[PDB]
């Protein structure tokens, strides 16, 4: 019964009514008030439930990220209803062309409750530092940044791969709203205190529902996950804590497998259009995207304990011409749960690769990783792999540069029928990669003095199912980073 | 139709007839003769089939070891039939009490073809150097060594765990017959040229068939494997090589999933008794073994590139009294395929543990690893884990000492409902182990500054299914050996 409307479609009467509910909610000091419910997410760190060894509860970098933030938005939405709201939490279609922030939350006049919040526990107001690139975005060919990343989400047809693209898209808006401020959307510890937090996650949830609709029409799964399955079964925190959640309906219904189905929670959206496009038009756009070759930088990411922007530059094999290829954001915090996607975040680099006339095996990378506050990030990112998606292909080609001391993702999960190809980044790798057949043989670099289950350099191989424990053809190289686990379907 | 008889039950007429067939076979220089078929196994290294990067074909340390050696014995058996034999390959029940080697192959008189073989390609006679401990075995309580290891095989009720005990049992006879000689049963490269090789593997195959019968009566699998399933589907080498196998029936039927069923190959045994015990008596003996607590040293082994004997000594936590606890053999070769059981070889140490009055968490280990030729082995074995099997228990308790610089198995596979317990071997480990949730988090030692999915020290936990990526509670300790993957059912 609670309809979520786009912020610019709210009537004056509706905007004022929900603003009045938020004011009442923000002035509610109980476990049902704004400060306590926002506190589910990061500061003050509400988990184990009792213990004094506390850490932020929100799930990121993991397959239940969407469920966690879906339920958090539901929690805030029911709290606003308990304080008089008659509508759902409004959303912001941040895929649209834009020259300013919507007034509903960007206009401070008349003590707008959605403009900022005074965090009582730390005696700080939330801040924003809006990156004007929002109004002037880079393009992937014809498509503006945020809109293209949203199309990339909708192209995915399996849940755990969807989730990576979904979360990285959502990270961009966090970074672009929050900027350098600690008590901002940039920070896992404090982002949930900005009233725009709930609007952004109401926007993101709409994309998840749209994806679920696409999956239904594809006859692919939309109410179950293809990974982390044991974990989909456990109630989420702190929603399940009696000391922390006075909303019994959400406390009882906090299991991700339940949260898959949003209809159980009595909300819907005014419309599902992106850039004026209904689902039929989006299906046609997604199909158009299959008509040309695409090349991606495939990042296999793990946690870095601080929010940062990754800028990606490419160059060919000689000492010559470097081009900026794109960027994305990673959220993080010093007390974050350890996370590792083990799946590819695909940054489309097609136009830079073509401009530099590089063949797949020639693409080399350089990253600048900078925290939200300008501090350089010391945690090293592995270089991305090269993902080649031919025009109308059913399977991607994963191109993997290897060399002594060149870090690989420890593990990457790929669809059955994915093709892979190893190529040397320097002359240290001068014989075929080998498949050792076990975790232990790879960990101990038990590599035989002969060629064995070989992946010849610069040859393409299809992988079908199971685990591949691939290393360089010598023990010493295997001990110098040249090994990884390819896990298939 | 080909009956395999115990060597001491052969009539004089039968022994002479099969000896005449072996003589003819040994003098056959073709691809169907003794030297070429024995050459399947190690020297001269017959695989890839064409390539000049050759290595020995026999599968060891892997789940298809039994299939490979079953088919090899079938290959030799059909070759002997093609040279006039009317019986199967005889076997030697080496579980029996014994004061000498059976005359059928241990008596050199009258140019006995089974006594030794002249390897034409290297111009060497096979040698034996029989360890007289065969006639004077250590005991596990009341049970002599080889007989007890055979009972341990028959106790297993799942295939990949069966296979570890099965192969380690078979290794003991290799080491005890071969001794220090290079051209002996001690060596993967040359053992197959000793005519006793086929007799030993005819003995071992009988135990596999007996186990398959037990599994049938248990309504547990006996024609399929519970691991390495993709690999059970591919034809074995060099049996599938046209240039190497003129026996079309074995060439076509070389897939392990087919070889599971020995009836397809038209042989059987005169009887299945061990130590005079039929299968009903063995079931009662196996049940008796469940009546008392047992403690095992659980070795999780990987390849060491040479045949060796492992001697195991235990002592408690202080500087005091050490006791010899048992020993076993590992076969190997410099060109062996890389292998890793990732499952527990259980060496029963109950009596030494009780003699020293040690609690589970106090048991400490020292190994002496010595190659068949007396050279000390430089490849380090991880210390075994401690396996506690309470009297009538359905699940084992795995006790895992941990500490800075103390090597663990990289991965261990255990049955669902196995209990595990971590205990510090020194004070470096002074907070709970943690479960990180991914291969990558473990590989990169992404350990959070708080307690997380904790395994408290000296507490017992049951594990149910899936993968556990367990590390010490600090990044630096995780980087100093204190991590492992526990893979469940
Ligand atoms: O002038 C620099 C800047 O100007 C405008 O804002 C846009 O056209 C941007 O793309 C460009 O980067
Ligand atoms: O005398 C040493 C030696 O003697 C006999 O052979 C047996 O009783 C052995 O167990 C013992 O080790
Ligand atoms: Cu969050
Ligand atoms: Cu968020
Ligand atoms: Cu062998
Ligand atoms: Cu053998
Ligand atoms: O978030
Ligand atoms: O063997």
């Amino acid at each position: 019964v609670l309809i979520r409307k786009e912020v610019d479609l709210l009537s004056l009467k509706e905007a004022n009514a929900i603003k009045d509910a938020l004011y009442k909610l923000q002035n509610d000091h109980s476990k049902g008030g704004f400060e306590e419910i926002a506190g589910y997410h990061g500061y003050p760190n509400k988990c184990p439930e009792k213990g004094d060894d506390k850490y932020p509860c929100c799930v990121h970098g993991m397959p239940i990220f969407p469920h966690w933030h879906r339920l958090h938005t539901i929690q805030m939405e029911r709290a606003l209803k308990n304080h008089g709201s008659q509508i759902g939490i409004p959303y912001w279609n941040w895929t649209k062309r834009m020259s300013s922030i919507p007034a509903f939350f960007g206009d401070d006049s008349n003590n707008n409750p959605f403009y900022k919040y005074h965090i009582r526990a730390v005696n700080q107001y939330t801040t924003r530092d809006v990156d004007v690139e929002l109004f002037n975005q880079t393009k992937f060919g014809e498509y503006d940044y945020l809109y293209y990343l949203t199309l990339q989400v909708l192209e995915e047809n399996s849940f755990c791969d969807f989730e990576v693209q979904y979360e990285i898209l959502h990270n961009a808006v966090h970074a672009w709203l929050g900027g350098a401020g600690k008590y901002s959307m940039s920070t896992l510890e404090y982002s949930a205190y900005d009233p725009v937090f709930m609007i952004h996650h109401s926007s993101l949830d709409r994309i998840w529902i749209l994806w679920q609709q696409l999956q239904k029409r594809r006859m692919k799964p939309y109410y179950a996950a293809d990974c982390a399955g044991d974990l989909m079964k456990f109630p989420m925190h702190p929603f399940s804590y009696k000391s922390e959640n006075e909303d019994e309906f959400t406390r009882v219904n906090s299991v991700p497998n339940i949260v898959f189905d949003h209809y159980k929670f009595n909300y819907d959206y005014d419309n599902m259009r992106i850039r004026g496009h209904d689902i039929n038009e989006l299906e046609a756009i997604i199909n158009e995207l299959r008509n040309k070759d695409r090349i991606f930088a495939g990042f296999v990411l793990s946690g870095i304990r601080i929010t940062a922007t990754v800028k990606v530059f490419i160059h060919g094999t000689g000492a010559e011409h470097e081009e900026f290829a794109g960027k994305f954001a990673i959220l993080g915090g010093e007390k974050e749960m350890p996370w590792a996607y083990e799946r590819l975040l695909k940054l489309d680099i097609t136009d830079a690769v073509h401009h530099l006339h590089l063949k797949d095996e020639e693409i080399r990378f350089r990253m600048e990783v900078t925290y939200y506050n300008g501090v350089p990030v010391s945690t090293k990112l592995a270089d991305p792999l090269i993902v080649h998606r031919p025009a109308h292909a059913s399977h991607d080609i994963l191109v993997i540069p290897v060399g002594k001391g060149h870090e690989l993702p420890p593990k990457v999960v790929v669809k059955s029928g994915t093709k892979i190809e190893f190529t040397p980044i320097d002359s240290s790798v001068d014989r075929a990669m080998v498949e050792l057949g076990s975790f232990t043989a790879m960990a101990k670099c038990i590599v035989p003095p002969f060629t064995y289950n070989a992946f010849e350099l610069n040859k393409v191989y299809s992988v079908d199912h199971g685990d591949y424990y691939i290393t360089a053809g010598t023990h010493e190289l295997c001990e110098q980073n040249v090994r990884l686990n390819v896990h298939v379907e």
